[PDB]
């Protein structure tokens, strides 16, 4: 649903994900393949960085306020509120 640009180590990519949808789940429709392992909110291995755009990721309980205002998301739970640009693998920064 809102365009989504993904900026990944390969490069750009702008997809659709529609509204109540995880980016995660979204990407991987699209074909992408974007770090993952418990899907549940709890870890950083889908570790992503919002640029623009704002997303809901209410689900989460792995970071604290002071990464969420830095703009650090958990992909798999995060859920567009806006188009946006989005960092991902950023686990491979910062574990
Ligand atoms: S894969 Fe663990 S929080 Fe997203």
């Amino acid at each position: 649903a809102y365009k989504t640009v993904l900026k990944t180590p390969s490069g750009e990519f702008t997809l659709d994900v529609p509204e109540g949808t995880t980016i995660l789940d979204a990407a991987e429709e699209a074909g992408y393949d974007l770090p993952f392992s418990c899907r549940a909110g709890a870890c950083s291995s889908c570790l992503g960085k919002v640029v623009s755009g704002s997303v809901d990721e209410s689900e989460g309980s792995f970071l604290d306020d002071g990464q969420m205002e830095e703009g650090f998301v958990l992909t798999c739970i995060a859920i567009p509120e806006s188009d946006l640009v989005i960092e991902t693998h950023k686990e491979e920064e910062l574990f």
